[PDB]
């Protein structure tokens, strides 16, 4: 057989493993050993979006699950336990495993319970596991996929960092960024229609304050999972392009490539060289996952500029939305008050400020200023107070037509913004009535609710 | 030109065609020949699942249609017959034809009429080929496709086995494992929305009794088309990897992976090594296509376990839900039983015999005994006897909250399974009842479709 | 770094950018050069299929936008100007460029203004550009993406031929072919459900008399992109193969396939070597997009037959529909004449003449003689002419069981033709009562409504 070195040597280990986006370090061992790994389900709620939270099902407590990392040849002791507090039984698959189910049968865990089986790694590569339990879309959907990595016997070339990022495809019953406590929702699943994808298990897992780091002139190693269950990734990365791409333990290695296809259960290993410093965004090229669904990470690039080969500005709102701030936190914070019944103006005022960027501030400006004759401004705006219904409707149904606002004739059109939420319409109306001399007051969800079910 | 082998030599060869899943012999032969074709396509009901039958219309008889099998450089004279049964024209488009239309105007074939053309197999390769008639996305996807392999001059490798399968996406007019004669659904097509993905032509082609078969140490290649005529399926051998992966004629060969995309109208070859016994399961790793709409075939390995490779268990109903055991015949029974107006009580109980494995066993055990203060018993179960009723909402819309059972307190949630059909539910309940000293009784689908009706 | 080859040398290079499908000429340059690139959004309405009209947003006025052409290590000055007709600001993200958001903060232009960025081309191969607006996947969808060659600086292999084709996806929130002026539709977009899936921007658009040409003999190279902005193309030439396939400026590079997947927001180049005359479709093989949605491209090629390796005849409606014919204009000119209100029966006879093909005359033959006993007559059809209402529900609804038509007993299946619009019909419908000695008369798409209404 392949990886044919022996039997295990040495002492047992156990395995460290790592959460998401990190990795652990490299096995860096000359001989086959016994490697024990320890994993536990938890089943629990986790913010999916701000203000929006979800039952997820994990491996370790994250989404992706713990990433595991051996060596070509180990013998792996596989431990799962399933937390007591589980309402499901479950298992695992390990991609890489050779055996019927990748252990599936095996590794069958009731809550309060454990289990174990033992692997010989003999293909190396980058592997998703996930579990294998009936309905298995619905637990691979709550979150339940990881990798692991089986390393060739000399090891993967060194390389400054090493990351672990993972995609999935994720189906509530309400819409996208509707608050609240989600269901899984059966019907969305089957049809393949997700009401997220995502990165790392959450909007904004891998943006802002907790985008990936590296340097100028540093290469990076990226661990990329599709977990699904259903879709196919084109996986991209936005202003780079990679070195290498490498899908599970294949022998062949794509070069200088920045657009890939990772399958429903695919993994691949991707290298980047950072040349000039700035936020590169990793993305699901089916553009509307990335910018509607949430299917955007950031790598964030420290260094100097280098006129020569790009002369111009860092990444913004009006590519990157209200994903270009370091959070959005106060929007969290308003849906909390909003469930305790202690909404202020101001929680309404810092949710809209997050919300307004992008959505409206590449048209308005950040400043409400817009542009004199082309975008009417909401900065001291006569025609947003002589009428803050008329606000509303514009929002969710659009305004075209010559208008006058502050003077100025416009005769141009604003799409309607119909798949904002009452709520976030509520809280960036707030956000734009007490700025920039505005009257303020404040718009309720409610009174979004009443003007979206009659225009 | 590429294959210039020169004019046949020889004998002309009548070819013989194989149905799935075999393959016909390698043609073993150094020199080019005219190989004389004769496919007939047939339209004709079959069952597409237990008790829902389907109108395919066929290349040979079958799904995916006859495997045609020549060399590189041959004449082919391809002589296509519609048998006079059809209500619809027919005709040809092979892939790795050199010409407009890969055969589709010359082989136009009305309704009890023959056609022929001639082509120079210049490409070599496996190649799907597909019926080419306006509205051509209704043909395929009645069933109208299949694979021809044009060999290296020098023949392939030799293997120990030789299989031919082939994905295809399916759009019926009622919802997956609704019972009857299904009608093809346009709108369901358009939007790329099927029913049922399947291997080879129906649920359960390639499970169980039907499964593809090999010995530990023996290669086996696989002929992999997806006919479509829509989705791109992320091809996957559960807990085994394939050592080569070819598409169609492609310079390009792909070693040591497990995950690979397929795409519409796409074929590959791909090789496998059986290193250790049991069931190794191929899908479309868009996992819901593979568990909940039939995209699961088996290659079921014989031979002695190694537990210093794997140590775990076969594959279970668990992973592989229902398709587990040799075949769900009693579900046929039962359904042609409910037609005819026969159904007795025996014939609901085998049928929800059939259907309960993987389905509610994953939880409540194959012998209703569940495990006691996590998963209540179906065994004796007196929650169950004191209300039949109540027993049809629980499956429809879940349970959660305090229960007892048995003189046993339980506090978790079972999940809604309400995409089972009124006639499962209702013969799954059948069995419970007369199973595990329960009273016994029954529960028809008109029970279970008025407690859809008002929850 | 890569493309390290020195400052820029020689004069300033003026880009000479082409309209789709044609390409600029190769670079023909040993040395790096400063190249100055201008581009101009303009926003206008074209027709996206005969009598349909859409509101593009386009870089140079075109779907796909200009095709720019530089030479690795170039230094490219880029100027965007914003045509002050525009509603909306635009930008530019290239894939190839190195630096954040491929330009897209730099690259903001409001209308009625200009940005201008500069970029090294450090990374040769075939890219997509597009914008990179908040909401992206709207200006997408409306149109906002080309390709950018950076040639190999010895330059590419001479061909015979250079073509430039890309697929995109478009959401209108009418159906396929329901006339008029039709909007985005954000709903479909979201949840990936195309209306139309097109290359360079129209049913159509390199179809008949706008195929793309080449003679026996002859290579062709076309740069094939996927503007997106949400599908991934199983990309296919129809009775031909490809000699080589390159992704991006990937070092892979597959030969002699036929069928090749394109991720959203990938681009390859493919080559083709003319063999034998006639023509070659190029498809999304995803079969309802290029059958039902518009996916299809002609290469036409002229030359001598070549009997032994194709003795077939030339591609036909059968397989191509009314796309086999040079135009389908006698529509769009139709479809006109009913807004004026001057719409005449010829108009109507003619446009049902562009699309009785394939549609009606697979089965009932271009000259309506049908097949006696299988396919009945439209020729001096007595079941026609006894009543004009019941064809129109036989076209919506279809038609089975025995009937009679000029003495000859039918008893077969016309299956319903639900997709075609009120329009489409009644003009069909015209078509036929005009023809044949057929009595006259006519259908209005009013009288069809009415039928459809209530079958
Ligand atoms: C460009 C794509 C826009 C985005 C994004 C948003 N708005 Fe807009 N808005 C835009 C235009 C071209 C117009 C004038 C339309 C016309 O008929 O000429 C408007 C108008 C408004 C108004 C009314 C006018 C004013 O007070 O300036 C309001 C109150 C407004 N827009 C608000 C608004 C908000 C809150 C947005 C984010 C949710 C937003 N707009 C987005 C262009 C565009
Ligand atoms: C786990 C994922 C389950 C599957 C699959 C099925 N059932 Fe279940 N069931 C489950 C739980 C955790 C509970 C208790 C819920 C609570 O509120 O604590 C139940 C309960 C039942 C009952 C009522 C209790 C009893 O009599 O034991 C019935 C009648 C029942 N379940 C039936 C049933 C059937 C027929 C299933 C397959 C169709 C099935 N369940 C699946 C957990 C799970
Ligand atoms: C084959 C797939 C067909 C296509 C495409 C179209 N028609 Fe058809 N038609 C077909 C059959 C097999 C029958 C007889 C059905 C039966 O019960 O035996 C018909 C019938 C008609 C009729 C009535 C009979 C007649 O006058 O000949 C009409 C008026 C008719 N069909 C029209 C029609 C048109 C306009 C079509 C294109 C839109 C068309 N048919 C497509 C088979 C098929
Ligand atoms: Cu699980
Ligand atoms: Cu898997
Ligand atoms: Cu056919
Ligand atoms: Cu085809
Ligand atoms: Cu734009
Ligand atoms: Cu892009």
């Amino acid at each position: 057989l392949p990886g044919d070195f022996g039997p295990p040597r040495g002492e047992p280990i156990h395995a460290v493993l790592t959460s998401p986006p990190l990795v652990p370090p490299p096995v860096n061992r000359t001989y086959p050993a016994k490697v024990i790994v320890e994993l536990e389900v938890v089943e629990k709620e986790m913010q999916i979006s701000e203000g929006v939270s979800y039952t997820f099902w994990t491996f370790g407590g994250t989404v992706p699950g713990s990433f595991i990392r051996v060596r070509q040849g180990d013998t792996v002791e596989f431990h799962l336990k399933n937390h007591p507090s589980s309402k499901a039984p479950h298992n695992i698959d390990l991609h890489g495993v050779t055996g019927p189910g990748g252990g599936a049968a095996s590794s069958f865990t009731a809550p309060g319970h454990e289990s174990q089986f033992t692997f010989k790694a003999l293909n190396e590569g980058i592997y998703v596991y996930h579990c294998a339990t009936a309905p298995v879309g619905m637990h691979i959907a709550n979150g339940m996929y990881g990798l692991i990595l089986v390393e060739p016997p000399e090891g993967l070339p060194k390389v400054d960092h090493e990351y672990y990022v993972m995609q999935g495809d994720f189906y509530t019953a309400g819409k996208y960024r509707e608050k609240g406590l989600q269901p899984f929702d059966m019907e969305k699943a089957i049809d393949e229609r997700p009401s997220y994808v995502l990165f790392n298990g959450a909007e904004g897992a891998l943006t802002g304050d907790k985008a990936l780091h590296a340097k100028v002139g540093e290469t990076v190693r990226i661990f990329v999972g599709n977990g699904g269950p259903n879709l196919v990734s084109s996986f991209h990365v936005i202003g780079a392009i990679f070195d290498q791409v490498r899908y599970e333990g294949g022998t062949n290695v794509q070069k200088n490539v920045q657009t890939t296809l990772i399958p429903a259960g695919g993994a691949a290993v991707v290298k980047f060289t950072a040349r000039v410093p700035g936020s590169y965004v990793l993305v699901d090229h089916s553009i509307f996952r990335a910018f509607n669904k949430g299917a955007m990470a950031i790598l964030k690039i420290d260094g100097a500029e280098n006129k020569l080969v790009y002369s111009g500005k860092e990444l913004d709102s009006v590519y990157l939305g209200d994903r270009a701030a370091p959070n959005m936190s106060a929007v969290t914070k308003a849906t909390q008050a909003s469930v305790s019944g202690t909404l202020t103006v101001q929680d309404q005022v810092q949710a809209g400020r997050a919300l307004f960027a992008g959505t409206c501030s590449v048209c308005h400006q950040g400043n409400g200023a817009g542009l004199p004759g082309v975008f009417p401004p909401l900065a001291k705006s006569d025609f947003l107070a002589a009428d803050p219904k008329r606000a509303m409707n514009i929002v969710l149904h659009g305004l075209n037509g010559k208008i006058k606002v502050n003077g100025q004739e416009y005769d141009s059109v604003m799409p309607p913004m119909t798949q904002l939420n009452d709520d976030e319409v509520a809280n960036i109306l707030t956000y734009v009535l007490n700025s920039w001399d505005n009257p303020g007051g404040r718009v309720s969800a409610e009174d979004v609710k009443k003007v979206r079910a009659q225009p």
